[PDB]
DNA sequence: CTTTTTTGCCTAAAATGTGATCTAGATCACATTTTTCGCATCTTTTTTATGCTATAATGTGTGCAGTCTGACGCGGCG
């Protein structure tokens, strides 16, 4: 419960530099930052 | 006196009237087979909610405004 929310504040880099290719004007910026939150924290519960 | 027209008769003849006596018709309230209808099964059949894909990737702006403006409020702004 700690020590993931180091990973997850690691990579949100990433995550919203990848949600910024589907940000032509599709629906809102930060809905697809929360949606890309959500698939990242899933696969945050898996990673090998 | 002769004609024709009429009626009545001859002479043949259809239409009228006896009602008594049946006889095939139509009624008449209530049980049975058909339509094919409506909701439950199947039963598919399609469609829909949900689930993964292991090289690698790390701070926007994004296309615009053309900036009205005069008075008054109000936070400062001293």
């Amino acid at each position: 419960r700690r020590a993931k929310k180091e990973m997850v504040e690691a990579n949100l880099r990433l995550v919203i530099s990848i949600a910024k290719k589907y940000t032509n004007r599709g629906l809102q910026f930060l809905d697809l930052i929360q949606e890309g939150n959500i698939g990242l924290m899933k696969a945050v519960d898996k990673f090998e």
